[PDB]
């Protein structure tokens, strides 16, 4: 029979267009395998999350027992992922993260048969605050929404950004998935910073973007790259000037990523984002797994060790995992301009994020 994958992700609301880009990146590396891994041929079981926390017990249940499936996939929404990483944990079912970057989920949670393809949330929030501190930049205002994801992205920020001898002048929050920005913007202008920090994604970046533009600030707008990944060619002008620091970059010149543009714009006609690299190696990481154990899901202790010590070409670079199951990669500085985000040059080398509380 088929594998079942179980793709727990979000189809509807503002993270949307992230959930779109894990499944083009995830189905595009399915059909480059001619629809197998491993020698098995695979079915993708796909229910939306709607990146609501309170669904996510039920549905990740539902995945695991009412339509077995054989390995799980998700998710992008942090609050979600830390529920649903809880449940598979306790179960045992392979399972790849393929954006939410809750620290826990590779740290005091982390597990053997739990592992991410992402990034970790902490962990980019100091590369970026590294970067704005080499930039000259030392009165921020934060401005992200009430999760975890906000909270850990702005509080790694923060760490780097006030070791740098910056000072963070206020921390702005929005309750998920709001998009009512117009408070914000005259609380930034009243607070005169130098730099603004934001994590958006998906529909809430895009209006960001556009509103802080539209704004007239003359502040400049910074983040992790979620809040440009994807929507560059939609922002316009808008967009022009953003500064972010991300794992990916359109621009690298490896050839896994200029074979994986071609077959992404050749299926989508749009480039693919950080989403879809993602994507793309979480199925990548599957068929290092299913070819070690011949097809054969059910030897699950051999399946996550090949998984863990699995080494391939991501669109990224050189795709390894730490100890604690997370990318250990580099992070780019980039400047969007002319709709896309162009490489300005190493940010952050290589490092595993410090796993701490993980026994492993």
């Amino acid at each position: 029979g088929a594998l079942k994958v179980g793709l727990l992700l979000p189809y509807s609301g503002t993270y949307a267009p992230l959930g779109e880009a894990i499944t083009r990146g995830l189905e595009l590396y399915v059909q480059s395998q001619g629809g197998k891994l491993g020698g098995r041929s695979i079915s993708f079981v796909k229910v939306d999350d709607e990146s609501a926390p309170p669904k996510a017990t039920e549905l990740t249940t539902k995945l695991i027992q009412s339509e077995k499936a054989d390995v799980l996939i998700g998710t992008v929404h942090s609050g979600v992922a830390m529920a649903m990483v809880k449940i598979a944990r306790e179960d045992g079912i392979p399972t790849i993260v393929p954006n939410a970057g809750a620290d826990i989920i590779t740290r005091a949670m982390c597990a053997p048969n739990v592992f991410r393809t992402s990034f970790a949330n902490g962990q980019i929030g100091r590369a970026t605050g590294d970067a704005m501190i080499k930039a000259g930049l030392k009165k921020a205002v934060t401005v992200t929404w009430k999760y975890a994801a906000g909270e850990e992205m702005v509080s790694g920020f923060k760490k780097s950004f006030t070791a740098g001898k910056g000072e963070v002048v206020k921390d702005i929050t929005i309750a998920f998935p709001d998009v009512e920005f117009q408070s914000a913007l005259a609380e930034i202008a009243s607070l005169k910073p130098d730099c603004v920090y934001a994590f958006f994604s998906g529909g809430g970046a895009l209006k960001f973007i556009k509103d802080y533009a539209a704004a007239n600030l003359g502040i400049p707008l910074w983040g992790p790259g979620f809040l440009t990944d994807g929507v560059e060619a939609a922002a316009g002008p808008a967009g022009d000037g953003i500064k972010t620091v991300l794992h990916y970059v359109s621009d690298l010149d490896n050839a896994e990523n200029q074979a994986f543009v071609k077959s992404f714009e050749a299926a989508y006609k749009i480039p693919p984002d950080v989403f879809a690299v993602q994507g793309w190696d979480a199925g990548q990481l599957l068929d290092a797994g299913v070819k070690a154990v011949g097809g054969d899901v059910a030897k699950r202790k051999e399946l996550n060790a090949a998984m863990a010590a699995a080494s391939f070409a991501s669109p990224r670079g050189p795709f390894k995992l730490s100890a604690a199951h997370n990318p250990v990669q580099n992070f780019y500085l980039r400047e969007l301009k002319g709709g896309k985000s162009v490489n300005l040059g190493l940010a952050a080398p290589a490092v595993a994020d410090e796993a701490i509380g993980c026994k492993l």
